[PDB]
């Protein structure tokens, strides 16, 4: 379901950190961030750690359809012990921090940032704070 | 992917040591080593060193389910480094060694010890050694 949506209609790309809080219920579920584009609601920057496997997915639902997930192997996240994502983007990618350590860095396909205006988090994520900034 | 198992038909639990020797290849990603038990090869004991965010999970699948995850208070491992783990069994826990030094001790939640005849190592680790003994004078 859906845990919590923003919208900023001048644009939160580039150069916005989102920093999400929380922590997951479940040894065996996931949850998704994921930032949108108008027109459409494409999915500029999907974010999807899956407990079950230990594994991020990234990806981007664009033309309505997926593209080529990236899959990362570095999964720092335990069920039922807080987090801290941060997410920033420059010209060129998505940037990936959590617990303070960079993690992975996503390329952009959507090349229209200033387009994307609407965050989303879905899933096993209990959150305890949201903090959307400008930065660049 | 799978590592390592090895196979004793007559059971290695309880009264047996295994010892495993190696590193990892990442300074972020994780291993398991898990006990097996028969018929269907389940997961009577897990063991996960998780080094990005450097903590251990413990857990068992039992009646179709993974139990209530036990995270360790200590996580003495350093990646891309030789280590030596060792674990025995006895008719209450599994003992986990690094160095010769305890780290924790798992009580069984699968008690049908003797069906427990295989041992996994799954993900990044680079075995150099591992050595199944029985413990003599049980």
């Amino acid at each position: 379901a859906l845990r919590f949506e923003a919208l900023y209609p001048e644009g939160m790309c580039p150069g916005w950190s989102v920093v999400v809080k929380g922590k997951t219920s479940s040894n065996t579920s996931m949850f998704e961030i994921n930032f949108l584009s108008h027109p459409g609601d494409q999915i500029a920057f999907h974010f999807n750690p899956r407990f079950a496997s230990s594994r991020i997915v990234c990806n981007s639902f664009l033309a309505n359809h997926w593209g080529k997930e990236e899959v990362n192997k570095t999964f720092p996240f335990e069920a039922k012990e807080p987090f801290q994502v941060e997410i920033y983007s420059d010209q060129d990618y998505f940037h990936i921090f959590i617990d303070e350590n960079k993690i992975l860095q996503y390329k952009h396909r959507q090349k229209q940032l200033s387009s994307i205006t609407k965050l989303q988090i879905l899933n096993d994520i209990e959150i305890s704070s949201v903090e959307i900034t400008k930065r660049g």
